[PDB]
């Protein structure tokens, strides 16, 4: 079973830390770039070995958000790795600059 | 302009959303036909903005799929949520993954 | 049929000018917003009357890149109506500032 | 950093790319397995840059889909492609649309 719960690193040099998970799927961590807290959930359903989940990161030092969404996969090579893909929100003045606040991302993580 | 209450959309749902506390979080329940599915946010509090920008995940009580949401809560006069979204369905193999994430938009005004 | 061939404007403001679109599907034009040339190809595949399209638009104002893909679609109220979303590409000096290059976005276009 | 050429990626693709004119045109072939479809696109020429941003979509043979890629051609010594792409499903009624549209990423490298 592939278990978000732990400490993660990816290709970007940032690393996240993610509590235990409880029954509603929810869990709460943080997330170290060169702190800010974020908090997700991962998908109950059909109780899966390889979770699809959600989170979002309030940024402590600027007023955006970026939301996360991915699933925990059992690579090949018997790893762990969590593959997901992020919209960053940057907050604008003007409902009219609304149609550039918005950038797409990906993000690879496996464990410390 | 404050999340909490009650809104709906362009595609037709509706969603409503709790009290916020001082930390930004915020729970509700996600509406579409119907099925109820909670959801877990939170708004940046960074700068006290009258704007604020936030996030939130939705978990899917009828799928193993999650949809995450950003935007900005506008002042159109009225409040209007413009938000984006990714929607990520769950694939057997890490083989498929690259075809697992949908994107997409939706513009909320109170309901 | 839908056909991309015309005049469109859309909900930002910008106008739009496509040529006819050759059996290879191609097709050129102009992009107008407050003049860059566009390149696109519509899927002619089973030709089917909502084609799905795709075109560049290379900006002559900046050196970023645009890319729209959508589909032509007749309303319910039976007019034409483009979907589309695109991909807004700036350049960036470092290989590593690569992660926040890309936005987001969408686009709906009506006949002129 | 030239597009013309020969590139593979992550995900175990080809893709040729021919001459483009001094507009920054260009047009190429897209294998995949397997099936090739054309490709037609432009790169940006306006500051006469080293490591051009440029566009292109790939009019799919075996479907009714459309592929557009955007991104910049860096030099990372080896010349490195990265994109990001939108691959346009066709649905019959505009009443779908919503769900018609994939987004993912893409690293090319010199074949
Ligand atoms: O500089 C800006 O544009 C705003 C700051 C955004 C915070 C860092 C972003 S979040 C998505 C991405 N993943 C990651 O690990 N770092 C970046
Ligand atoms: O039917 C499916 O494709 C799987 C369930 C998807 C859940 C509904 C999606 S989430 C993004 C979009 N916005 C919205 O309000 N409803 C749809
Ligand atoms: O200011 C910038 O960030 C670079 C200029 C980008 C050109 C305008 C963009 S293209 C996608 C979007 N659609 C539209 O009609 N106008 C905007
Ligand atoms: O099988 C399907 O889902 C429809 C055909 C899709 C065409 C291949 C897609 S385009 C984006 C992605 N990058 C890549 O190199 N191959 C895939
Ligand atoms: C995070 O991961 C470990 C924790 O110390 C370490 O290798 C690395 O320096 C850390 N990097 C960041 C940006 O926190
Ligand atoms: C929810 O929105 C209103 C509630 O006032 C209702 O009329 C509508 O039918 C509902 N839609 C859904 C999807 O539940
Ligand atoms: C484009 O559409 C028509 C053409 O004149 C007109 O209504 C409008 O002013 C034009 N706007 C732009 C930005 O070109
Ligand atoms: C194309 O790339 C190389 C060509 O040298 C080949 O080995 C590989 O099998 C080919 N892949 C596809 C999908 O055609």
């Amino acid at each position: 079973k592939c278990s978000l719960t732990g400490k993660w690193t990816n290709d970007l040099g940032s690393n996240m830390t993610i509590g235990a998970v409880n029954s509603r799927g929810e869990f709460t961590g943080t997330y170290t770039t060169a702190e800010s807290p974020l908090h997700g959930t991962e998908n109950t359903i059909n109780k899966r070995t390889q979770p699809t989940f959600g989170f979002t990161v309030n940024w402590k030092f600027s007023e955006s958000t970026t939301v996360f969404t991915g699933q925990c996969f059992i690579d090949r090579n018997g790893k762990e790795v969590l593959k997901t893909m992020w919209l960053l929100r940057s907050s604008v003045n003007d409902i009219g600059d609304d149609w550039k606040a918005t950038r797409v991302g990906i993000n690879i993580f496996t464990r410390l």
